[PDB]
């Protein structure tokens, strides 16, 4: 789905080298955002933490807010994640 060019960009990179460009709508918030890759990401948002700059993205804040539009965030999954997985 999702048609025609109009949204904002937003890359996340794991702690395995894996950058994932998302395109969500720029008044989305960071939370928000967060429930939307975590489909992706398969980690839920409690879990999950954007890091921009060495900075706990706020949850009620919001990616345009941060500028991270095209930009590569470093999300962080709490608890010690398993190396095999599955």
């Amino acid at each position: 789905g999702s048609s025609g060019s109009s949204g904002l960009e937003v890359l996340v990179k794991t702690l395995d080298s894996q950058t994932r460009t998302f395109i969500v709508g720029a008044q989305m918030n960071v939370k928000e955002f967060k429930e939307h890759i975590a489909a992706s990401v398969s980690i839920p948002s409690e879990k999950q933490r954007l890091i921009y700059q060495g900075r706990v993205l706020q949850d009620d804040k919001k990616l345009q807010e941060y500028n991270v539009g095209g930009k590569v965030i470093h999300l962080v999954e709490r608890a010690p994640s398993g190396p095999s997985s599955g």
